[PDB]
């Protein structure tokens, strides 16, 4: 019991997780889990220990704290649950927009190691770890297992995918594996993995390519479906706005970690609305016949269903100029204006209308599900201008 | 290996479950499972074969082949897969309503064991097996484990909750836990549990009552949510019609095996649609002001849309006399006259109508998801009748 290793004591009564073994124990009055390996494990340690101390320093990657005589030891931080366990034992009702802050810090983690042109190339639920609550109970994820890691020379774009092992079945991009592809992974390999990881979570636990009996037979297929979000709900049209481009099978197609991290999937209510409102300022002058403009009237009487000034409640009907009501444009000046002169608005509309900014922003993308998605597709064409860094990334 | 019994010979070599262990073996030129209990297990073993015999006839209760030295063996009817392994391992895309069939299956087993008056009291997924395919490729669930099974003795409405071994936490009605609950358990319990498999195998592994984790301790405080179950999708509004029931918390509003099966639940396209014109025809002579009439109006407005003849295609609007667009029943005083007069109905109408009779019925219930449910409450009125014998138990 209790065994006692240089700097590092752990008892193998507290088993922690399992071919290697691990366990609670205490390293420098620490709390720490600590990695026993076998010798054909001891050199894929030696590989992970190295690129821990080169990328712990970032909060979203597991904190490595030492290795200490038959076998190899590595003691890192002690975390509460993996991210799988997190999705299957929890009750959503009760966290909030944790969930989604779990994966932006994920996804904060991700964009640090490739950064450093780390591809980690085995990203799954099982290994992302939520953290113990620090001192005000907050709590973060990790990535950990660096086994699989593989670090690019510099000025370097992709890998070989032969001489390397690939993840476990279910979470592989299809690069990783068929035999027809012929150009090399990348590191996209991370954001298709990722991308079932935002689903993952997101559904409380089921996965693009269907069950796991067949999930890589489905990727490399490309049979997917993301059932659980639902066509007209705000919310789940932005998700799967970001998981489709994700888990696309181009891996040019897929969105870069710091793309990722810019897109509305991650805005708070607030952010949401000044989006709007820039939109609103950024194309209040842009002519009708304007390309601006013209991008994002396609498709758009759809989006505000033929006629948004039909859709809102009579409130706000009521205290409406030369409006169109098959203008995206139009709705969206409404908005900018509804939102600059609040104080001003009747109480009636005000009540109806809902606080500034969260119940506001709310009241529309609640009524016109695709009105935010549609925009932030259109409006890419000034991905570049100063005005929208906030919510693209441009570089 | 291969050891051999009397009359029945296994391999250890083929274990196929696991305190018992279960191996694949045979019994006189049968490919049968083999069952071996712990003395603490021999006497629930003497429970089950008992009630074997008695019930086995029943082609959804798994048939029994015999029992054959230090401790006890069991064959039985050898299968592909547990209910569970299904839901889990399995694409329903390919499958069609075959789910459907299993439930009702399993339904009709557990009717026959109530018949008997054996109560199940463990009735899970894991408990019920499906069978390997037959000559014509065809398979069936079965209900086993007959291990806590109890045998009410003739003219006894319930049993005793003590002295006896509560099934494991996750699939237990409230009366076998709660120290409150007043009134015995009864047959119904085992439908609370149905009720959750029913919603296990529509949601593809979903629970009423949450996660594994919280499960029983959310089914004590009655929180339960049906979230997979559509609000406007006729076949999720038929299935939340009849799972609440199934589940509800007081146990006397729970449905029997019988009612169940009788539930529009299971009901062919066709039957729908021939339920919904021997409604039309029943209420044609009743009068506006009576009682069968006025409750198939109440709540109705909501029911048809306020108009349903401004939700229908142009060519059956254009092609429709007095019919009032609020009225329940003139919708389906409509639906009847288009069903009778199908033939001599134009191209063009019969076209967006569709083929009778599977197309017809779906043309209404996808406009009109609570129509079949809202008629079906509402006719219960009549449930005694002979004509309404094929979609109601009466008895
Ligand atoms: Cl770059
Ligand atoms: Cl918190
Ligand atoms: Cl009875
Ligand atoms: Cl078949
Ligand atoms: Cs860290
Ligand atoms: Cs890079
Ligand atoms: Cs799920
Ligand atoms: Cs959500
Ligand atoms: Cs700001
Ligand atoms: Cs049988
Ligand atoms: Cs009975
Ligand atoms: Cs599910
Ligand atoms: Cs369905
Ligand atoms: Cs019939
Ligand atoms: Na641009
Ligand atoms: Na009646």
């Amino acid at each position: 019991s209790v065994v006692i290793v240089g700097k590092i004591s752990f008892c193998p009564k507290d088993v922690l997780g399992h071919g290697t073994i691990v366990y609670r124990g205490m390293f420098d009055n620490r709390d720490v889990a600590v990695k026993r390996i076998l010798p054909e494990c001891f050199s894929f340690a030696d590989r992970e220990v190295q690129l821990l101390r080169e990328s712990d320093e970032h909060p979203n990657v597991i904190r490595y704290f030492c290795t200490e005589r038959q076998f190899q030891y590595i003691a890192i931080e002690l975390c509460a649950a993996t991210l799988q366990e997190y999705v299957e034992q929890k009750d959503f009702a009760h966290l909030g927009l944790e969930p989604i802050t779990l994966l932006q810090q994920t996804t904060s983690g991700l964009a640090h190691l490739h950064s450093l042109n780390i591809v980690h190339r085995d990203l799954k639920p099982h290994n992302i770890l939520i953290s113990m609550p620090n001192a005000h109970g907050k709590i973060k994820a990790m990535i950990s297992d660096f086994g699989l890691c593989k670090k690019l020379a510099v000025g370097r774009h992709s890998f070989s995918r032969r001489s390397g092992v690939p993840g476990t079945e279910g979470w592989i991009a299809p690069e990783m594996l068929s035999e027809d592809c012929k150009e090399n992974p990348t590191y996209t390999v991370d954001i298709f993995s990722a991308g079932c990881v935002f689903y993952y979570v997101i559904s409380e636990g089921s996965h693009p390519f269907g069950k796991s009996l067949q999930r890589q037979a489905n990727i490399l297929l490309g049979a997917c479906s993301l059932d659980c979000l639902h066509p007209e709900k705000h919310e789940d049209v932005i998700a799967r706005e970001l998981i489709e481009k994700m888990i696309a099978m181009d891996p040019q197609k897929r969105p870069s970690a710091k793309h990722v991290l810019k897109h509305p999937f991650f805005w708070s209510l607030e952010k949401q609305l000044q989006f709007f409102q820039d939109v609103s300022d950024r194309i209040e002058k842009e002519s009708l016949d304007g390309p601006i403009v013209k991008q994002l009237e396609r498709g758009g009487r759809a989006v505000v269903k033929m006629d948004w000034r039909e859709n809102i409640t009579v409130p706000l009907q009521t205290d409406l100029r030369t409006y169109k009501g098959g203008s995206v444009r139009d709705l969206l000046r409404a908005m900018r204006n509804k939102k600059h002169h609040y104080r001003e608005l009747p109480a009636e509309v005000r009540e109806t209308l809902g606080s500034l900014p969260d119940d506001f922003v709310c009241y529309f993308t609640s009524r016109f599900p695709h009105l935010l998605a549609h925009t932030y597709r259109a409006m890419e064409l000034c991905s570049h201008e100063r005005l929208f860094q906030p919510y693209y990334f441009h570089e």
